[PDB]
DNA sequence: TTGTGTTTTATTGCCTCC
DNA sequence: GGAGGCAATAAAACACAA
């Protein structure tokens, strides 16, 4: 049935932290993180892709706001 | 509630690396 | 010799007003 799982607040936290460590995850790290977090490598891949899109989207907006002063 | 918007998983399909 | 990137999209989930 399921169309999307919801990730636990723990799982998200680790992933955000790691994302701050580096925007692109290494093959080795990916494998560590998946194993310690109880998700698949694919899910971690994908999550990292989404987070970079979110970041691009937030950055464009930061820019749009900064164009809007003086 | 219901409608209305934004966020979060997950896929698809195309591109680029020698 | 196939991984890894992005964009565009879908739908569940949330948030919350009216």
């Amino acid at each position: 049935d399921k169309y999307r799982v919801v990730y636990t607040d723990h799982q998200r936290l680790e992933l955000e932290k790691e994302f701050h460590y580096s925007r692109y995850i290494t093959i080795r790290r990916k494998a560590e993180l998946a194993a310690t977090l109880g998700l698949s490598e694919r899910q971690v891949k994908i999550w990292f892709q989404n987070r970079r899109a979110k970041e691009r989207k937030i950055n464009k907006k930061k820019l749009q706001q900064q164009q809007q002063q003086q």
